[PDB]
């Protein structure tokens, strides 16, 4: 919530105008990501805004939950 505040403002000075972008790293996490994203972008950021995503992908199921749901490919839980 407020750290998530806090983050955005993180990004935001980095609109502004190589710290900024570490700083963000630390935060990243869930949807909100995805308008901080389009700010990552716009200088340039692209590369590092992947291993981003994915880090944050791997953060939040650590680990290798997804893969047995899709062995069973069931609907149920």
């Amino acid at each position: 919530d407020a750290i998530c505040s806090k983050a955005n403002e993180l990004l935001q000075r980095s609109r502004q105008v190589r710290e900024s972008l570490k700083e963000y790293q630390k935060i990243s996490n869930q949807v909100d990501l995805s308008n901080v994203c389009a700010q990552y972008r716009q200088v340039r950021f692209y590369e590092g805004v992947v291993e981003l995503s994915l880090t944050a992908a791997e953060k939040k199921d650590p680990q290798g939950l997804g893969l047995h749901f899709y062995k069973h490919g069931e609907p149920e839980e």
